[PDB]
């Protein structure tokens, strides 16, 4: 990684651990392999009228498990360039998720990313669009779908038409 890269990114850990949302466990976040660029979040509180919410418990009942798992990833060049977010499971329908996981939104784009934004806004944003673009669980479906290089394939599809 990079010096710069590593001074924000431990800076946007200590913001959020000392924030409310993360202290109202909303969400929660960990490194992989302790890497300051690679973060298990988890969405664990999802508005409770949507129908996601719904199906997280359907889930839950299911598979134990009543979250969304999202993946995040930074580059050297961070805060300059976005994080790349990827849902790791269940896997979802709608909610402007695209086919490996990746993650539609502006926000993550070349187009609409800030180093204005905190990660934390980042990651209340996301679980936002996610209900407002109504992601359903899909129940039936394949798993592993989703990793990295599919999500990166598909990103890489929409930079081409956007």
């Amino acid at each position: 990684g990079s010096v710069q890269a590593s001074d924000r990114l431990m800076k946007e850990l200590r913001d959020i651990y000392r924030s409310q949302s993360y202290k109202t466990g909303i969400y929660s976040v960990e490194l992989i392999n302790d890497s300051l660029y690679d973060w298990h979040v988890k969405l664990q509180k999802v508005d409770p009228d949507s129908p996601l919410h719904s199906d997280l418990q359907i889930l839950k009942e299911k598979e134990g498990i009543e979250y969304i798992l999202l993946n995040f990833s930074f580059k050297d060049n961070f805060p300059f360039d976005p994080p790349f977010v990827r849902v790791v499971l269940p896997v979802l329908s709608g909610g402007y998720v695209l086919g490996g996981g990746a993650l539609c939104m502006e926000l993550l784009t070349k187009q609409g990313w800030s180093s204005a934004y905190s990660i934390e806004s980042v990651i209340m944003q996301i679980n936002a669009t996610l209900v407002k673009g109504k992601a359903r669980v899909q129940f039936g479906a394949n798993k592993n779908q989703y990793n990295l290089a599919r999500a990166q394939q598909s990103y890489n599809s929409i930079v081409q038409i956007h």
